[PDB]
């Protein structure tokens, strides 16, 4: 009757299979969402040992055996290419849902009702989620940088909080055109020692990774034509590689980046005249250094010319932290804008690279909706209160889904109180209370005086297509897996 | 007596062997027809993991080990290659069957009787379907849109049933000729993704997934006469290419889709007229395309002429969900008819290709057979009550046999109660009740309210073709496995 794999459970057996594999790796991802958890150490099979806190890597790693619990990794997977933020919170949510969902199949519903509740319990979380919603607008600086604060918390700073969340409001406003699209491509962030947390500087264009070729080449010019060659000024020696050199100096140039680089005695021609140029430039430097300065980007060195060329405001080779860099600043038009970031190590450098990129994202968010919740555990709560009383509406089995899928939204409140050792069932009647009065904006959890706060006159809060994508993403994803009743199992 | 690998069963032995290899089988695949039936994880030796509903390809995968056992794929195996509808009909009261058939086995009695009683409840049974017959006429539009959607029930969207059964029966009332007979290879079933359920059309022509070979050919053309060419466009490079161009523009070829293609130079030719050309176009967009526009397929290119040539009101290649394709409406005689169907991915899409082909195959047959009946049991209750006071009649073993084939029936309807997580015994003796009463369109079980239910006032119900060839081939293979008595093994 079957062959090739063969183990097969239905029913209890598969109850058991399916939870078991869920509850686990819920366990796991529990503890490392927000201002109360915790590292994790992983080691594979090369005996290889990796400390992580965030919930898709660390699912990820770990070669997974329970099929089921394949399936799961897929949906924190799917959390982390959109928006990012909430891995965690689509997946943890999707376990407890579950054991949740256990107490009743063992009362023997038809798994039929549970889900009959469950989704319409999906459904209006959409209704209340929208709500309590509390809309402020798209380019008001105040709340921009309260959206980019909370894409800075529980991280190696949170200090620097207000001055990373300043020079990344005046990035993406600058940035986007015709307001609702949101494009992140353009802001890059460089990452050199030396500094506070605080000296984060925006210059409106391009800061690439790149020496002055020639040692010949003025090492900083003043009102420069910077010239954008992706291909070839190499030509085999003598000749060729002179009537390059003297064609970009006939058209306008005193600056050079080329994505095709440099001989030796054609680096002795650009200096020769007064023309600084970089060599190797990635073809990521060209597009930024085009928008930068201004330029059009060309194919070939060849095809270099003042007109498909930029204008930019000073452009100095500067030594930083023990690494030449070329600086193009004063910008005319930048789309698109270089946030230069001081810095510690390399490690939190690049983390206020991370903590400005989901920063742009998030109100790349707000633009598309500027809506701004919920301080977290805020909207928890709320949809709580709501659904409570939601549920008195139902009736029958539908009852007993969204009682229990709402009381489960309390399950984050809840864990980032005990994280922080607190006596949970207090403050849960203090946040629940003071949310039905005040609104979405004030009624929080916050971790450190331990009681109800505004998450908005703080503001600490996170953007809207967060919590929404988390919410749905996840939901949906645990009654998928709510509901295959019967595993034949192999390899 | 009895080679190599040998073992030996009859009696006890054997019917527990049987039976077992029988019933699991059977119990494996319950709990997934109608409603109320949940999804199954298989898994081979190769690792690939696997979520299937559908009996035949649910025991072609898992392995299976006991060669009586391998007599029970070839049973939801035929009911797939012809109807397909039913595959779990046909088997699951095949195994339920089989364990009643049990029960008067361990009676003693011959098996002989047991048959005897099967065969004559099997002859009166199709007595008892063909009167519940609720008959209408069969190019009506009503039933039609019945047969449609009971088409597509329990699936990915039922949903837009309503949508979803009436371009198929816009679409097949226009391809029959001669009403009697009722083709499939006509109506083809484009899946492209941007709208919702209710929005898919029905091109009165043919919808190819192909782009414009040449980038000068124009982009649109009027009052177009398509060519088709199956041959070579293709010669040595030069002159010979030419002329298999400049022979396009002789005929009046606007419009060309060649199942071999189209090189380089050709293209180029093509696009220097005003003809649009359609490269490595298969033999199924050849065929359909014919029909589309009304041409008459031919061999090569060279042929490719006026006269074997179409006429279509409207022909734009329309960038459509990212992706472009070639339009090919306003067609005169549709014999044969794409229907340009839009959801959700790749996956509602594709079901509702699935949803409309068995909806032509089964008003292939009202065409057929002239004739309605009510699904989830009005059918199956009816022949119940009936086909039990038609024991009281027969006098014998025959009595015993004719009860037991009833009372089977129940079965079916049942489940889809207690899956629901319903009563089974209140319902039952409702629309038994009620169906003796009112008439063979009207005693149903609706899975939703919970209640006995007008099939054919609400719009659920199915073909003929259906059940007709569900209960035979099922009926008549599971008292032929009843009949083998004795099993030698080997490997």
């Amino acid at each position: 009757v079957l062959p090739e794999n063969m183990k097969r459970y239905m029913g209890r057996d598969a109850q058991r299979m399916n939870i078991l594999a869920g509850r686990i790796i819920a366990e796991t991802v529990r503890s490392t969402l927000g201002p109360k958890g915790m590292d994790k150490m992983l080691v594979d099979d090369l005996g290889d040992v990796v400390v992580t806190n965030d919930g898709v890597t660390i699912l990820r790693e770990m070669s997974v055996e329970h099929p089921a619990a394949k399936m799961l990794i897929e949906v924190a997977k799917t959390q982390e290419k959109e928006v990012g933020d909430g891995t965690t919170t689509a997946v943890v949510v999707a376990g407890e849902l579950l054991r949740k969902a256990e107490e009743l199949l063992d009362q023997n519903v038809h798994p039929t009702i549970v889900v009959k509740g469950y989704q319409a319990a999906a459904q209006k979380a959409q209704e209340l989620l929208k709500t309590i919603a509390c809309e402020v607008g798209a380019q008001d600086k105040e709340i921009l940088t309260k959206i980019a604060m909370t894409s800075i918390t529980g991280k190696g700073a949170e200090k620097a909080k207000e001055k990373l969340a300043e020079i990344i409001v005046e990035a993406v406003s600058a940035v986007v055109d015709d307001e609702g699209k949101v494009d992140k491509d353009l802001i890059k962030i460089e990452k050199k020692s030396g500094a506070s947390i605080d000296d984060t500087e925006l210059i409106k264009g391009v800061l690439v990774d790149k020496e002055r070729v020639s040692a010949q080449m003025p090492k900083k010019v003043t009102d420069a034509k910077i010239a954008l060659l992706n291909c070839a000024i190499e030509e085999t020696a003598s000749e060729m590689l002179k009537d390059m050199v003297a064609e970009i100096k006939a058209s306008g140039a005193n600056v050079l980046f080329c994505q095709k680089g440099i001989d030796d005695l054609a680096q002795h021609y650009l200096a020769k005249e007064g023309i600084v140029a970089a060599r190797r430039v990635k073809k990521s430097d060209m597009e930024k250094l085009a928008k930068a300065t201004g330029a059009n980007v060309i194919t070939n060195i060849k095809d270099l010319s003042a007109q498909d060329l930029g204008d930019a405001g000073l452009v100095e080779e500067r030594k930083i932290s023990g690494d030449s860099m070329i600086f193009v600043e004063e910008c005319k038009h930048p789309k698109a804008v270089t946030m230069l970031i001081r810095g510690t190590t390399e490690h939190v450098i690049e983390e206020v690279a991370r903590a400005v990129d989901d920063a742009v994202g998030v109100v790349g968010c707000t633009i598309e909706d500027g809506r701004i919740v919920s301080g977290g555990g805020s909207t928890e709560v709320e949809l709580s209160m709501k659904l409570r009383e939601y549920a008195e509406g139902i009736s029958g089995r539908e009852q007993l889904a969204v009682r229990a899928f709402a009381d489960a939204l309390e399950v984050i409140p809840r864990t980032l109180a005990e994280n922080a050792g607190l006596d949970a069932i207090e403050i849960l009647v203090k946040v629940r209370a003071a949310h039905a009065s005040n609104g979405n904006k004030c009624a929080g959890l916050n971790v450190f005086t331990g009681a109800v706060e505004d998450m908005c006159e703080n503001g600490v809060v996170e953007p809207l297509r967060v919590k929404t994508q988390a919410i749905q993403s996840a939901a949906e994803s645990t009654e998928m897996l709510l509901r295959i009743d019967d595993v034949i199992a192999a390899e």
